């Protein structure tokens, strides 16, 4: 009942240096789910299902 | 009953430095999903399901 | 009852530098869905499902 | 005589990012030389003496 | 007689990505010399002394 | 009598990538020399004495 955060730090990303040097990137997807490259993220949920970088699967029923 | 909040920090990015030199980028989706190129996001949700990067699928019912 | 925020900082980006030297870019999307190039994107949602760079499915019913 | 120069490059600088948080700078110089700070240049010379940050002396005779 | 340059490069910097996070610099010189914080520095001398961060000193005759 | 050169690299500096965190940096020169955080420098000498971070010292005659 007294609570108390102080400099405190969540899902946090800070002092990030990237070199990506790269003479060719190819994704070649034929009907398929693909994710790539995510560099420097940060999420916080409440009370939810949180996902960064998810391949998720053709829910069938 | 009493909350203090000071200095927190959530779902923060900063201090990102970044340098990509590529010849060629190519994304060929035929049909499907596809995320690419994330950088520095930040997110911060509350009673919700968060993604990022999400490659999801297609529902059929 | 005394809720005190102060300094506080939530789905934040900053201090980003980002050089993109790239001789070609190219997405070739046939029918389907994509999401490229995301960069220094903050949000912040209450009771709600916050995405950031999806790449949802067709929904077929 | 017959000389071919072709996409040389020579004192060349290129694709640089840089961040620089400092919360304080300072310099206090009393009766002295002092160079701070260079970044990112390019010089060239012929026939002469080419200095990029130089702390010269006190040339007395 | 036939010299031939092609694609050289000489005196080059490139793909530097730099993070400096400091809470205080401070340079107090008391009648000295001081060089201090180079980054990312080309040069390209002919017929020449070339100096890129020197500390020289109090030449006296 | 026929140089050939071709895709030559000479004093070059890439690809670097650097992060320093520092909660303090401090010079306290008193009559002398210094020098101090050189980082990517890159130089090419003809005919020429070539220094990069020298502390000279003080010429008396
Ligand atoms: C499950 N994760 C979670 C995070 C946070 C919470 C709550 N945060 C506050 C803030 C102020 C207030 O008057 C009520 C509440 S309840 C509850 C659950
Ligand atoms: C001692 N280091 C050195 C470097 C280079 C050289 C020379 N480069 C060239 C280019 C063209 C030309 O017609 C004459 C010359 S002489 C000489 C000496």
């Amino acid at each position: 009942v007294l609570y108390v955060g102080s400099k405190t730090k969540e899902g946090v990303v800070h002092g990030v240096a990237t070199v990506a040097e790269k003479t060719k990137e190819q994704v070649t997807n034929v009907g398929g789910a693909v994710v790539t490259g995510v560099t420097a993220v940060a999420q916080k949920t409440v009370e939810g299902a949180g996902s960064i970088a998810a391949a998720t699967g053709f829910v069938k029923k």
